[PDB]
């Protein structure tokens, strides 16, 4: 009724005066029953029956002046009739807004000192936020902060509410919300660039981890199965990866917290050790795997550039991966040369002509090593091929249709060389052309192979970004130039029947477009020219063609010089080295178990007592800074 | 400030928004709601879409006085609502003109190069006759009624209703010309062959080649093939 | 401009009855007695922080 009415609205626009004796004539009630109602009563006229606000949460949503003064009253209220512990731990029961409480709106609205206030007061520093607007759906439908007080002091650049809440003892770091995410792995989610927000996450991230002092927070996993190491590969978080990776504590008691370690260091020249738990290739997820197949971000050159990332990724390519990629070199530039020699280079009359890789006898044990190598190694593509895009793990859903395209070019040319010996031996008519789209396509694949060089590299990034992309460009504007014309010179042309003796033309409009196609092509002739209705008048409108032609030609020069010649060389180097990292971590697939285990990098390090680290050495010369050295594993310098 | 084309005033005006009471509601941006990083705002459309007579973003669009357009229209609510009005209606009626017309030149040249007939004193196309099937009289007739839509239509732009033609169709819109003449020269070539004069084919392949050459209108739906267009 | 010049030429040749369904903006009490038809736009800044006191309705999200 009115009395629940005018409470809501006292404590909304600042009414102090008018609050007192509104909580005077809600005491002066109560003595007409007894203490079984008289607790349950005092919440269905501070609260509401449909969401579940209270009076405390309805005077911190609308920050005024008498913010600090107004709080102070409404929860003396509570202490008088011992019911505070129900009143500051109340919750909204709306499905958008279930859990929050009233410690959740202080932390928001910047109000340090009544959020303060209330901890000391008995709130509940563990309330989760389980609300649709806390969680959303997609993207920007609310704001994912962490379902946590912490994680709502954390993420919107709060260092004293964080280190107000660290003290107190009720407040569980470990929580887990309903994503199994915990406080670190919500500052993953919410990180973005420094030029988007600042460096505060990585802040935030420092402070609270230092704090724990344990190796608890960066262990667990949430419900989808990562570690916070593990979100910051996942979701391409490059700032953060940098931070985690290459983290160096410099103060004691806390340097088993360390990725990052020195061994020794002399003036300039030091020696460092990079951590590689989770991020060597020997796991099931590591950072390596995770950042390379990860086509869901588009920074992988700038994670990939970071110093543990790109030393392994370069030592796999000196020891094994470039002997692999020139060896895989080998066996297809001998596999594309065969299949020539068994189909040109046999001079035959007729003799009902054989189909190539057919064995036969009395024929020679060149030929016979020859064909034995094409149809094994067809098979030895289509089969593994057979594996990679099919049954075992297919992968087909967005993997291989993004970056991946290879594995479907290499499968297609292994299949119509063993399908059209099938079609032979069926006796079909489609053996030949079956064998020529199979070597047609065998000299296509070469493209694969000139990613072992950058120059090489590079230059045909360039070849598939202008077919894939700027053709239809060129090709959509040169048909309606095409058809422009090709209606125009078509009544120009005077009949083919004149005499028939030589005449095997296709049509009045087909005889003008297609010499639009050779005089383009540089394979044009003036016997129609001459033998026309109007000679000159169709002379002209091959030289509008031409000039028309070359506008053509010269504004798509223009158009791959967009907006700068920079940054058209800069994409084809990214892409290129991100089609290098693919194809390093496919080669150490393909290796055996005992070979893996000759080839893998790192060195046991004892990093501090009890532990023992697979660490990878990088050497640094730094002449600017200059200071003593006292955070060092050996004191004595050199690899010995 | 969108007539003079002020661009830096018609910033401020259009998303003005007053912190101080009691003078709230002079304000033409308003927040709804914000939650820590996350904010909603609200801009006030009272003469800026297109729903009265003069507006904000019709005035921009077509004032070939000034030469600052872009950085106008770049503004949030202009940005916006002319972005939604290409999402909701204007994508699809783009790619439907452009279907009716792929369709009317293809017809244009099947009626004129797909009859080999020996002599047989040569007919005209669209000239509508019996005996000949359905296949050539539902292409004949789509032919003769699209030529009239577009000449009875551009008939009213450029001419008498608002003929508008003063610098505003002579400076930005010179598709308006050329959509006109193919429109008309297929219509004149049917009148000079039933009046049996000798230009019926010559005016028939000018048709033929502008039809052809009008396809460059339609490049303006994709941002890289609307570039290349204009270079 | 040559998009921004199609657009506004293709919500002529709608009808009156179709421009309607089409219509942006919504009812929005900004004021005592005072309904606009206003465009909502969202946007997240994480730069400046300031507690928020000039706001619509205090309870957020798109309810
Ligand atoms: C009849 C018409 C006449 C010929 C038409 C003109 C042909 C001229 C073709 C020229 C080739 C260049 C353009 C083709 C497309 C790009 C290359 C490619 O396939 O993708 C991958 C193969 O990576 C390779 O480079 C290996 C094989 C290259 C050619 C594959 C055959 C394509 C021919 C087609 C059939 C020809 C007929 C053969 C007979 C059946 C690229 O590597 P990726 O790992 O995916 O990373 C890039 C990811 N990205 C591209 C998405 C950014
Ligand atoms: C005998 C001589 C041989 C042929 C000569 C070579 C022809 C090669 C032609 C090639 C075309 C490209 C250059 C032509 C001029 C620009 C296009 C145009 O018309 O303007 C507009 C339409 O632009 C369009 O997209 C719609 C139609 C395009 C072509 C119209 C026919 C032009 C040929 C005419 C006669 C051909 C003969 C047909 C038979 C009667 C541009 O769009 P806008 O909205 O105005 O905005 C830009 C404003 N601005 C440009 C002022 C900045
Ligand atoms: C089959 C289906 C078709 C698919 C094709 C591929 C299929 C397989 C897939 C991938 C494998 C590809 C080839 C191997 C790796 C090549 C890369 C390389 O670096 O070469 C290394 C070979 O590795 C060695 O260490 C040589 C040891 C050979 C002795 C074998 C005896 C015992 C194994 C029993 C053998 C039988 C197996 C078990 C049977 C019981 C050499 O190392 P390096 O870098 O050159 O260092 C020299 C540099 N230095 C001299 C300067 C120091
Ligand atoms: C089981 C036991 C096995 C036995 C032992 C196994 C081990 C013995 C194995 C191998 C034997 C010894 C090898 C030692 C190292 C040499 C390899 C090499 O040079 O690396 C090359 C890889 O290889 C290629 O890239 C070849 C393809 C050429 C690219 C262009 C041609 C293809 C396309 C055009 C068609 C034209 C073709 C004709 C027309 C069809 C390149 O690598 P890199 O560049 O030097 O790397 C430096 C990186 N850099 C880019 C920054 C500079
Ligand atoms: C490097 C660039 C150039 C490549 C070479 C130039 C290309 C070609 C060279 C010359 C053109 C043709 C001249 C003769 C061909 C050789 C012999 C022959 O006749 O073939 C026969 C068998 O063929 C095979 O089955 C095996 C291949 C033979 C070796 C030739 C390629 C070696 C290249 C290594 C590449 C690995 C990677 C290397 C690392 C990069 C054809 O069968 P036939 O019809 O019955 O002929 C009867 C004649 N006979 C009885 C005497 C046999
Ligand atoms: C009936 C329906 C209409 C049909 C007609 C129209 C159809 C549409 C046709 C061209 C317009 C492109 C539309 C694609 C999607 C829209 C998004 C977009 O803006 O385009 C972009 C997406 O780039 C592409 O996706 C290119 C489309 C081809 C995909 C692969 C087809 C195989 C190529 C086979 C080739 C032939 C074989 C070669 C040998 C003969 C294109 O942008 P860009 O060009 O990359 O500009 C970048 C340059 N810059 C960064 C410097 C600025
Ligand atoms: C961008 C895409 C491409 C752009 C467009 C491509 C370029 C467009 C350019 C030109 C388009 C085509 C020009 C010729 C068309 C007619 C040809 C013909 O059939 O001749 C026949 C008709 O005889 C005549 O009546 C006319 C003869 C030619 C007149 C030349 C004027 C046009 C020149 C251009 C100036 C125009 C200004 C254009 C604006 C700048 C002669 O046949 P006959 O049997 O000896 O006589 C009997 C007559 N009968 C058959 C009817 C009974
Ligand atoms: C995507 C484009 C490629 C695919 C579509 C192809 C489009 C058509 C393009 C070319 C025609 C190819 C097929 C048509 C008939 C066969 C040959 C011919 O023309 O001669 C015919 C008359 O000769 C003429 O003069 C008719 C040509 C004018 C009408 C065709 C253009 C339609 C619109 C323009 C393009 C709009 C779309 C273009 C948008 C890019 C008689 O045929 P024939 O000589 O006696 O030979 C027998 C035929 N056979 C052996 C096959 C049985
Ligand atoms: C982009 C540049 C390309 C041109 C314009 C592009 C648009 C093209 C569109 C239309 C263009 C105009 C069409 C003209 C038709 C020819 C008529 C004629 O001249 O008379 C006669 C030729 O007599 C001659 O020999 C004259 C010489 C021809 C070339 C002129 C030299 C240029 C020198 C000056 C330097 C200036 C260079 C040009 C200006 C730049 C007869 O010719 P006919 O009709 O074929 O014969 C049929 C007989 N009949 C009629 C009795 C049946
Ligand atoms: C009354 C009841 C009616 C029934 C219901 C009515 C509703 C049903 C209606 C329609 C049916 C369903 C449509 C659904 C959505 C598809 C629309 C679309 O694709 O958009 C396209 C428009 O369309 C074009 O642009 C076509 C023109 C091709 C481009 C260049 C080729 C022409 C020039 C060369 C000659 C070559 C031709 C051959 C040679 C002559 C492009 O738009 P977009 O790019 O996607 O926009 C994104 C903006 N972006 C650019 C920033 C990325
Ligand atoms: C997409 C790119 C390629 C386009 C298609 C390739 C172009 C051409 C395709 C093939 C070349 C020629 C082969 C035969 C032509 C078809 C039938 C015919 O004969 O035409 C006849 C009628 O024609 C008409 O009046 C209506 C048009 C028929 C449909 C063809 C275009 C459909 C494209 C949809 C475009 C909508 C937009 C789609 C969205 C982008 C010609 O009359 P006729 O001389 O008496 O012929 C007698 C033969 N008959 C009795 C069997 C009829
Ligand atoms: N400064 C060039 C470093 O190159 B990277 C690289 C590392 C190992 C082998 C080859 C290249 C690289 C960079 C980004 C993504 C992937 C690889
Ligand atoms: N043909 C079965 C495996 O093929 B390999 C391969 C096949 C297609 C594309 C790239 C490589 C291969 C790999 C390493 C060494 C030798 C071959
Ligand atoms: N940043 C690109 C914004 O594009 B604008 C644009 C808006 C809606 C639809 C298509 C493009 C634009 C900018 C200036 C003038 C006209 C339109
Ligand atoms: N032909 C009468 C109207 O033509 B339309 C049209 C005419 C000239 C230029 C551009 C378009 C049209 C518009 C929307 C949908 C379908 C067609």
């Amino acid at each position: 009724r009115r009395l629940k009415k005018r409470i809501f609205a006292a404590v909304s626009e600042g009414c102090v005066e008018e609050l007192v004796e509104l909580l005077v004539e809600l005491q002066e009630l109560c003595r007409r029953r007894h203490d079984e109602d008289v607790p349950d009563f005092l919440m269905h006229k501070l609260t509401a029956s449909d969401t579940g606000k209270t009076c405390l949460m309805k005077a911190l949503l609308n920050i005024n002046p008498n913010t600090k003064e107004i709080v102070r009253i409404l929860l003396a209220f509570a202490e008088e009739n011992d019911i505070l512990g129900r009143f500051i731990n109340a919750e909204y029961t709306e499905e958008a807004y279930e859990g929050q409480t009233a410690l959740n709106i202080a932390i928001e609205r910047r109000q340090g000192d009544i959020a303060a206030l209330l901890i000391a007061a008995g709130a509940d520093v563990n309330a989760h936020a389980k609300g649709a607007f806390f969680n959303p759906k997609y993207q920007h439908e609310g704001f994912y902060f962490g379902e946590t007080p912490l994680a709502l002091a954390a993420c919107t650049n709060q260092p004293e509410i964080v280190q107000l809440l660290m003290e107190h003892e009720q407040t569980d770091i470990t929580s887990r919300d309903s994503r199994g995410n915990n406080i670190l792995h919500a500052l993953v989610t919410v990180a973005e660039d420094f030029k988007t927000q600042n460096d505060f996450v990585k802040r935030m991230y420092d402070m609270i981890l230092l704090r724990s002092g344990n190796w608890e927070l960066e262990t667990t996993r949430n419900n989808d199965g990562l570690t916070p190491l593990q979100l910051a590969a996942k979701m391409g978080k490059a700032e953060i990866l940098k931070y985690i990776l290459s983290r160096e504590i410099k103060e004691k008691r806390l340097r088993s917290l360390s990725r990052k370690f020195t061994d020794w260091a002399y003036g300039p020249v030091s020696s460092s050790l990079y951590d590689l738990t989770n991020v060597d290739t020997t796991t099931d997820n590591s950072v390596l795997e995770i950042t390379v197949y990860n086509t869901n971000i588009d920074n992988r050159h700038e994670m990939l550039t970071l110093e543990p990332l790109h030393t392994l990724l370069h030592m796999k390519w000196k020891k094994f991966a470039k002997h692999m990629f020139f060896l895989s070199f080998c066996f297809y530039f001998f596999y594309n040369i065969t299949l020539t020699l068994v189909s040109y280079y046999r001079p035959r009359e007729e003799e009902a002509i054989p189909h190539p890789l057919a064995l036969t006898h009395k024929m020679g044990w060149l030929q016979l090593l020859g064909r034995m190598f094409v149809l094994i190694w067809a098979m030895c593509i289509s089969v593994k091929e057979g594996i990679a895009i099919f049954l075992l793990r297919p992968s087909d859903l967005q993997s291989i249709l993004s970056d991946a395209w290879f594995h479907f070019v290499f499968f297609i040319q292994a299949v119509l060389v063993i399908l059209s010996v099938f079609l032979y031996l069926f006796a079909y008519k489609e053996y030949l052309a079956c064998l020529v789209l199979a070597m047609a396509l065998g000299w296509a694949n070469m493209l694969y192979y000139t990613r072992g060089f950058q120059s090489m590299g590079m230059y045909s990034v360039m070849i598939q970004k202008v077919i894939l992309h700027d053709v239809l460009k060129f090709l959509f504007v040169y048909i309606v130039f095409l058809l422009g014309f090709g209606v125009a010179l078509a009544s120009l042309i005077e009949k083919c029947p004149k005499d028939n003796k030589d005449c095997s033309s296709y049509g009045s409009f087909s005889d003008a477009v297609l010499e639009l196609f050779k005089l383009t092509i540089g394979l044009g002739d003036l016997n129609i020219q001459q033998n026309s209705k109007y000679p000159i008048l169709f002379l002209f409108l091959l030289i509008t063609y031409v000039i028309l032609t070359f506008v053509l030609l010269l504004n798509m020069l223009i158009a791959l010089m967009g907006e700068t010649v920079e940054n058209v060389s800069k994409e084809s180097e990214r892409i290129w080295r991100l089609q290098r990292a693919r194809t390093i971590l496919e080669f150490e697939k393909m290796l055996p178990e005992w070979l893996r285990s000759r080839f893998r990098m790192g060195e046991l390090c004892k990093v501090a007592e009890d532990d023992f680290r697979l660490c990878l050495r990088i050497n640094e010369v730094k002449w600017t800074e200059w200071k003593t050295h006292v955070s060092f594993l050996n004191e004595d310098p050199g690899p010995v």
